[PDB]
């Protein structure tokens, strides 16, 4: 059950003035992260439709000081033998890597500011 | 039936002029509550959506002192040998519990101020 055209462009629209990171941004990105339950592939989509290439660009950064960080320390359903988190997150066997990346996700968009 | 994107979208978009406890929020958020039947998860989900950190924070207080009270008086349907209302009302067979809840949330918004 993935997301559909008309759910990015409310997405969009809702937080078109705000500002990335915002209170308002973060609430309604948080949310839809919470309810869609999506994998790396498909937050990369959605960051490509939100925010420019730089924005892109510097949430890139700050997730993979995250993700350095988070997998470096060892997490328990994370293997390294297998792949990176980014493709672990992708396998839909493996919820505990899903949450992971969103959370990271979220807490690196959200520091932009 | 729990909702999707576009009712807590639109129930976000008539609840931005008024500020909580005015009758406007506590009359969407009733009707919302009262439609829907949610639990407590997609309860905290529309509350995290709604307003700011401060506000959900003051609610939570709200809601601890009320939930505690109600407790220590005594629940219809309400075994502690189990887990916590906070957990009870999550299963699905235990509609007494979710909707003793849902009047505790709505009770504790209306006295905000």
């Amino acid at each position: 059950r993935p997301w559909q055209m008309k759910d990015l462009q409310a997405i969009k629209q809702e937080v078109s003035q705000a500002a990335p990171g915002s209170p308002q941004f973060m609430q309604t990105i948080r949310l839809a992260v919470q309810q869609f339950d999506p994998t790396a592939k498909d937050l990369q989509d959605l960051l490509q439709y939100l925010c420019s290439s730089l924005v892109a660009s510097l949430h890139h950064q700050q997730l993979d000081s995250l993700i350095s960080e988070a997998e470096t320390r060892g997490i328990t359903g994370y293997n390294p033998l297998a792949g990176p988190l980014r493709v672990q997150a992708n396998n839909p066997q493996q919820q505990g890597l899903r949450r992971e990346y969103q959370q990271l996700w979220l807490a690196a968009f959200a520091a932009l500011p």
